[PDB]
């Protein structure tokens, strides 16, 4: 048999017809079609009144999206007696084998029925439902001249990995609450279920800490390239968490330590050996900053930050970073990371950290390794300790240029086009581990505007999203590429300023 890899498309990027991404476990089409009309209602029914109330909220979220493009005023009804022309969302009789996020979605001429085990699975299934309707449905304004049809069809679905995440770096360049909510919303449509906020680095500190107010008054006032920076108040952070929760997305906040800490060091002189504030940094250098690993003030600082952040962050996890601590000795790093893990645990939070944080003698089997290095030896400690691993290989570093000539992006992991972002498996990155899942990382050294974020995340994130959701055996670039071409109008309709990748 003959095989080949993909080259660029001759003559440039290519960028009744559902466009489901990520690819579901099964999808069949039959004769006939459902028509969504102005008289449609969404019916919801759970196993008890509390569950029905949760489904009702999901129902309203769906109604809002459908109403924006159809111009209809679809409303939601708590009833298990859907009428012809209805969408029906239920958790009664879910197939347990599909787990918390899985669902069946069956469309007949008279009814759309989504059957899940949990409300979460109804929400994920609703992302597929939107992709079954014609392109145009994802517009934010009313679309005329499109019949709102869904083919008779049968879908069953569940994720391969539990953790399918996106990290946004808001330290290198700041992004507004609205901008962050938008990226969370867009990602949710592709079944991304985790959002990691990189809230602090050398160039800025982005979260209000009431006990150390100069973290904002001094530490938030810049970014890479000398823009004004910005920050989130605790109320704003809680708002982001709530917005994510409506999409069944867990928010994991990161305070990077002991490295990548210049903004803290520029805010409080007492965090430095000479007692003087560091000058703020607006360059892109890394590795030079460190907290004082053998001073008690360091641990008081970390405890105050963790106390305040834990109080406003419902996720059981806090990310404490641990990358590029090149101004911290191996011995001091081991000690520091163990000490801060104990603090986090005392506030009821489990610790996530970048490699090599798993090597800390203070780690527990409840700590999580975010494996970014993905070398043969990375996560040896994590594996021995039974720690879950989140993988972020080069293929998930979405801030890499698509190509040599990309106008934005970095290139220290090489180039990552839409094909490279697809053609990998988490088991490539680390062997013999408990792989919790995947996280796409969008560092922002070179991204200033929302358009920059869109360009780099779309279509790259779609590739990563499918790697997290769809089983390896059902992933195939030639298949995905053609599906992505079909999906393009939907990206346009969402107002995503995507890159028309010439490999698609
Ligand atoms: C975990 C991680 O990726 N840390 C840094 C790696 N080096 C990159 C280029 O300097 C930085 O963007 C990341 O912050």
């Amino acid at each position: 048999h003959h095989h080949h890899s993909s080259g660029l498309v001759p003559r440039g990027s290519h960028m009744s017809q559902p466009s489901i991404l990520p690819k579901p476990v099964s999808y069949t089409v039959g004769s006939g079609q459902f028509v969504l009309t102005k008289n449609a209602s969404i019916f919801v029914a759970g196993n008890n009144v509390g569950e029905t109330d949760e489904l009702f909220n999901i129902g309203q979220a769906l109604a809002k999206k459908l109403n924006a493009s159809t111009g209809y005023t679809i409303s939601v009804v708590k009833s298990n007696q859907p009428t012809a022309g209805s969408i029906y969302l239920t958790t009664v009789g879910g197939n347990a084998a599909l787990g918390n996020e899985g669902y069946d979605l069956i469309t007949t001429s008279n009814q759309v029925t989504l059957t899940a085990n949990k409300p979460e699975g109804v929400f994920r299934g609703n992302q597929t439902l939107l992709q079954l309707l014609p392109a145009g449905i994802e517009k934010n304004t009313v679309v005329s001249g499109v019949q709102w049809v869904i083919p008779h069809s049968n879908i069953s679905d569940k994720p391969e990995y539990e953790y399918r995440g996106l990290m946004l770096d808001v330290a290198r360049h700041f992004f507004t609450v609205d901008e962050v909510k938008r990226q969370i919303d867009l990602a949710s449509q592709y079944k991304i279920n985790k959002f990691h906020m990189h809230l602090s680095d050398d160039q800025g500190w982005r979260i209000e800490i009431k006990s150390w107010p100069d973290l904002i008054e001094i530490g938030s006032k810049g970014q890479v390239g000398g823009g004004p920076g910005g920050y989130y108040t605790q109320e704003q952070f809680k708002d982001i968490v709530s917005y994510a929760a409506e999409r069944y997305i867990e928010v994991i906040p990161e305070i990077d330590m002991p490295g990548h800490t210049n903004a803290a060091l520029a805010s409080y002189g007492e965090l430095n050996p000479d007692g003087k504030r560091k000058a703020m940094r607006t360059d892109t250098a890394v590795g030079y900053s460190t907290l004082m690993p053998r001073a008690e003030i360091t641990y008081q600082f970390v405890e105050d930050v963790i106390s305040e952040l834990a109080a406003i962050s419902p996720s059981p996890y806090i990310h404490l970073g641990g990358d590029e601590s090149n101004a911290t000795s191996a011995a001091d790093y081991d000690y520091f990371f163990g000490r801060v893990t104990a603090i986090a645990n005392s506030y009821g939070k489990k610790v996530v950290g970048w490699d090599p944080s798993d090597t800390s003698s203070g780690a527990t089997s409840d700590s999580v390794l975010q494996n970014w290095t993905c070398s043969a030896s990375t996560g040896t400690a994590a594996k021995a300790k039974g720690m879950k691993v989140i993988v972020s290989p080069a293929n998930a570093y979405l801030d890499m240029k698509y190509y040599s000539d990309s106008p934005i992006g970095l290139q220290w992991r090489g180039f990552v086009n839409t094909n490279r972002a697809y053609n990998w498996d988490p088991t490539d990155c680390i062997k013999g581990a408990n792989i919790y899942g995947v996280e796409s990382t969008l560092w922002t050294e070179t991204f200033v505007t929302q358009d920059h974020l869109d360009y780099m995340l779309y279509p790259k994130l779609l590739s990563n999203a499918e790697v997290g959701w769809t089983a390896r055996g059902d992933r195939n670039w030639d298949d995905f590429k053609e599906r992505l071409i079909e999906h393009t109008p939907r990206l346009q309709n969402k107002g995503i300023k995507f890159f028309a990748d010439p490999i698609v």
